């Protein structure tokens, strides 16, 4: 089976489009690749954040990810710092990595603009420790957004060139191009994909949002003003509309087509209340199931140590072949 | 209640009388009043290009140096930088809390990106918060550092305040050490005795044989004084007094005593006495040397000691940095 690794960083706020993209997915391709979870709070420090925050939002995430249907059993989902073998290669990575590599990368650029209070040396090597993520488990696929392949692209360069010197030690990772899920965009700028960083909230809708605030959300969805009002799919014209038809396509499992017949001669009014109550029926089942795995912190403690085991198992079988080549004395 | 002292040891099998008579037999004196911390910092050598098979040579050479001249596993914490995890999951913390600039300037990042410009890589950058996590782990209250390395203690004293400041009082804030002989090169005794000299003639290694030790005593510069005295004067009889503090060091008689000795004596036999009790100390270090370092079994047993009293310590404090950051703990 086919080793994929993702990297998840801790929140908890998640969107419906998180989940009907590409989480459903996930859950699905548990039966043919070999997938590894990774919750990333070692990244996430690169900017500060509350410890009481952080430490809640990583059980919130991984109650989430369980609630979704990642399961344990299929998948190997850990807390990236219950795995020591993460921080050890990055320093060796470190020492293969140029300066100017680090240096040249759009996030550093931008996140330098964005908090210039806190420009730190992990903000700089995060990439590296993201290199180090991916290739202690000889993963062949990873998933990123647009904005993180220039990190996925230097983690192949310091691969190779470590390769290059000291012999097939990592597997070259590739770019995992998704059987791909629902097209969701965000509630009040159609043009844009619905993100879990957003400052306006009302462009998404969270997995743990209440009913009546999934249902201010849509009703507040922004529309077109064709007149009459009709019901019909057209991205060019009426992004608004369409959009509401793909999540209300996505959650019921109907053909857009026949959504189309179903609201002939109604308003988007009718149109939002249908959204709303599917949306939220589809996200009260997911609810339930999040509270029964959140609140049980034993069995979420189980899960952590029964999958940082299974990682760090792989993990030191490449460490080891890293701390070989380079020439450090072996642990006895 | 020992006070913690914390040294970084560069892996080398190259070591000098300089290295012993100056820090090493100190440091072996004082595991009875302080709690000695000896890390082989091979994750640091790799910040330039290595050898392996160097590497892990020079590694075990001067583990077996360390135990030869008297450093005892029983009473100090010798260990490899490498087998202890904690290092580099404190190190990762301690870059969140570093800005930037603070590794922008220093000092010896500035002179190696002058001369490399394109070509350094991230380690050389990162080098300092490796180093101050190597020291933050153990509650170190003293570090022996270079004059070189002195930027580098401070910046560590820094990022542990920031980070006290912010989550409390959880590093100990570690300070210069405080308080043997500055043993000079044998033909040029203004120069201090490097082990990376490419005048061999100026150096006398641990691990060299007794004859070649007589040889390059017999060869030390001295000066043309007439009449010719065996005198301390550091400015004027540079090579004379340096071999006065050689033999002092060896042999533990003040100078003034020595000079009494040799009164009306020649620089000869200075020399002869200067090479008679170095070649006895060597002999007596080379064959500790060598039982230790040919033991292959002993030395996997010591540095595992060494790293699960390492890793003990360490754990104390980075467990507390983990929940205060605030890291979900393993369980
Ligand atoms: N940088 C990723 C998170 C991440 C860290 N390590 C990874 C390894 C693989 C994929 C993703 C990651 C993000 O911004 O969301
Ligand atoms: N930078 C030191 C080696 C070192 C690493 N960590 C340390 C901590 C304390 C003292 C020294 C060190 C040297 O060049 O010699």
């Amino acid at each position: 089976k086919p080793i994929v690794f993702s990297g998840v960083q801790p929140s908890g706020e998640l969107t419906i489009g998180n989940y009907l993209g590409a989480l459903r997915n996930w859950v699905k391709m548990q039966e043919d690749y070999e997938c590894i979870f990774c919750v990333v709070d070692l990244h996430a420090i690169t900017v500060r954040q509350d410890p009481v925050a952080l430490r809640k939002a990583t059980l919130d995430v991984l109650a989430l990810y369980l609630a979704c249907g990642i399961d344990p059993n299929k998948s190997t989902i850990f807390v990236q710092s219950h795995v020591p073998e993460h921080t050890q290669l990055s320093w060796v990575l470190n020492c293969y990595t140029y300066f100017g590599e680090m240096s040249r990368m759009t996030q550093f650029k931008d996140k330098s603009a964005r908090y210039a209070e806190n420009i730190n040396v992990g903000l700089f090597d995060y990439p590296v420790l993201m290199a180090a993520d991916i290739l202690l488990y000889q993963a062949k696929s990873v998933p990123v957004g647009d904005d993180q392949k220039q990190h996925l692209e230097i983690t192949r360069d310091i691969a190779n060139r470590f390769n290059a010197l000291y012999g097939n030690i990592f597997t070259i990772p590739e770019i995992f191009i998704g059987k791909a899920g629902a097209r969701i965009m965000s509630l009040q700028d159609p043009e844009k994909k619905m993100s879990k960083s957003d400052d306006n909230r009302n462009n998404v809708v969270t997995l743990l949002e209440d009913p009546k605030s999934v249902a201010k959300k849509i009703k507040r969805a922004v529309t077109d003003s064709d007149e009459p009002p009709v019901v019909r799919y057209d991205v060019q014209n009426k992004a608004g509309v369409s959009n509401l038809l793909d999540i209300l396509s996505a959650v019921t499992d109907k053909p857009i087509a026949d959504l189309e017949k179903e609201f002939e001669g109604k308003m988007y009014g009718h149109l939002k209340t249908a959204v709303a109550d599917e949306v939220s029926t589809l996200l009260a089942s997911l609810q339930e199931r999040f509270h029964q795995y959140r609140n049980d912190e034993t069995l979420l403690d189980n899960i952590l140590r029964q999958g940082a085991e299974k990682a760090r198992a792989k993990a030191q079988e490449t460490l080891a072949k890293v701390y070989e080549a380079v020439g450090f004395v072996a642990a006895k």
